[PDB]
């Protein structure tokens, strides 16, 4: 009987019902947004999504006794594990992100579907290419978001108060996100020389993140 | 007449007198701004219009008879019928958008002199090669999107209480536009955790924008 | 007599001197910034002033006969022409401006200093190969600015009021500067559409500068 | 002796027993940050400081009598030299910033180990050919700095009222940040043609950038 599922699964049929499931799932999740049409349709789609998420472990299993140690080696196939049973942690309890979580299961599109994984492998593997510098940096923002903490976290403990906040306040002057007239402006106010803080931050940041992008259009 | 009219629309005189016209009746338009133009010379000026606009259907009349189905074959002929056909809606009735959309005629400037269809052509052309991660893009969104109604949009409902607007939000943190002050420490101040959906947001959408980047300036 | 000024003025020493008056009379100029400098200096540097403003007419008098017609055909020194007259314009009538426009002077030193020229030269370069976009974006902008005037500008007329401040307001989304909070979510408040006119208004003006960059990075 | 300490100090052992106390002391540094942990084991960690400064002091001392001249040549070294002699300064006196210009010492993890070196000396040594164009923008910069503020300090002193007020401003304007409804827009309230200087401004001030970018991605 193997090769009878092997034939199964691996039916070009199988893999487009498959993709025809992911549309239907997907666009009955965005439905399940309005909170109108819950209230006419919900038991409907309840029912449909409970279904679809039976659907997608009997595949699972099915794609599993055809590959095997194969199936744990995919990426792609790996992920399809973890995105359907998330899916399939009950309806309760623990944290309700959980709930949230499953809307995870359209990034299948992607898997189930060439050209995407094309493109999101091509994407993937400029990844490594980026590690030397992307150590780089989390090893300053460290350094900078604990200089950060210890200067203005006393009168400024919103924004810098904690380890933790001056990251993300860090990040957030790093995306020159209204930084001057939001951050440093204030800042400034009680410690007049903040800017000489600020700016070779700046500096640093969007030099090595230029570099970056030129890094990439060279590899 | 054929030929006749063949050797009046294929003459230098006559694109050139149809060149001319564009540039007077956007030069026309600029004008019909004023409110005090308008109480002046409004009268000159709407007449002066409806006279271009008869002008406009007479050449695009007279240009198809010059090349039949060849002309509903040109991206740029196609163009010139739906914008003037948009300019004969009467200044009357249904949505008056079609009134302030009769400004889209001056883009036949674009279409009736050469390099501009240079131009447009040589950026249009660049936009195929960007398909397989405009749609990997708009899968993202859908999907981040759908989590943040669902996430958010109980006690943040301008922001994100309807898929919509959770598109639209998304958007503008994705053009890293005053996302921190305006969004997420907003955001934080009821849901501590807001970070760890939207910077892995801002990250992705930024890195799948540089990468877009690179691969123009490489096509 | 001739050849003896033409020995004059080829000098290095009269090259080397003017630099050196250049970056003197900047170092001055910084210092007319300070109300506590001018009360205690202010008459030392004004005259300072009018001296090297001698100094510089004597030199581009100089400068004129050694090269007589040369000389209004060379771009860097039409410059030095028209930035010194402006510096002799007395301090006083007309506008004031002409008395801050002064300071321009001191792109002399890009002028007068070698390498600077070849890089202003190698930006300025660029700029031909640019034209067509630049022409492009214009139109764009004249179009929508238009369309902006007359769909908004009655209940925002600080923003889209007049065709100019439409075009300002223009300008500023595209810099995506303060864009959704500060304009577009305003005016949803009264046309909910209006995100149908900005969202694909920042697409075409993102998209196409976007392609500029990229087409400097190969010309 | 020195063969025996020339044996110790160019020891695998020694350099991984330096990167060691690195990892080990910059963890040590997130700890101080809060005040919980402070209060627990302050002691503790105000004293693995004072031991780890030793070590560090003790080979800098070793380094030194292995490479002599060699070593104040070395801008590696020289770094590691002055960043622990930062370090050095009492934890009193003088200013507070010494105290907190301690933790760029957590710098050495990129001077003693490789690939970081790498990746450093990659990213500076774009530097030299970047200099043409920062001189370059330096003196536009202090130029229109100057310009600002005679025409915009008297009225508006918190963003132009001095030169170095205008530098800032006009840093902020460059990474346009909130720069027309910050300052552009009320700018305008008073002096209606300001956008004359600002638009001009962002404009040379971002085609230099970009230009900049297409440089460094092109050496
Ligand atoms: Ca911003
Ligand atoms: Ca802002
Ligand atoms: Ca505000």
């Amino acid at each position: 009987m193997y090769l009878r599922i092997t034939n199964i699964v691996e039916s070009s049929f199988f893999t487009k019902f498959i993709i025809y499931l992911i549309v239907l799932n997907g666009i009955t999740m965005g439905l399940e947004t309005s909170k109108t049409f819950m209230q006419s349709f919900g038991v409907y789609t309840t029912l449909f999504n409970q279904i679809v998420i039976t659907i997608f472990t009997i595949e699972i299993i099915l794609r599993i006794y055809v590959h095997r140690i194969s199936f744990f080696k995919d990426p792609w196939s790996l992920f399809d594990f973890f995105v359907v049973a998330i899916s399939l942690v009950p309806t309760s309890s623990g944290f309700e992100i959980l709930r949230v979580l499953r809307v995870l299961r359209l990034f299948r599109l992607v898997t189930a579907v060439p050209q995407m994984r094309k493109i999101v492998s091509a994407l993937i593997s400029v990844i490594p290419g980026m590690l030397s510098v992307i150590a780089l940096m989390t090893l300053f923002f460290y350094i900078f978001a604990i200089m950060a903490t210890q200067l203005f976290g006393e009168r400024f403990p919103e924004w810098f108060g904690t380890l933790g906040e001056s990251f993300y306040t860090l990040f957030q002057v790093m995306t020159l996100d209204d930084w001057s007239m939001g951050i440093v402006r204030p800042l400034m106010e009680v410690y007049p020389y903040a800017w000489v803080f600020f700016i070779p931050f700046i500096f640093v940041v969007t030099f090595v993140m230029i570099n970056l992008v030129v890094a990439i259009c060279v590899d």
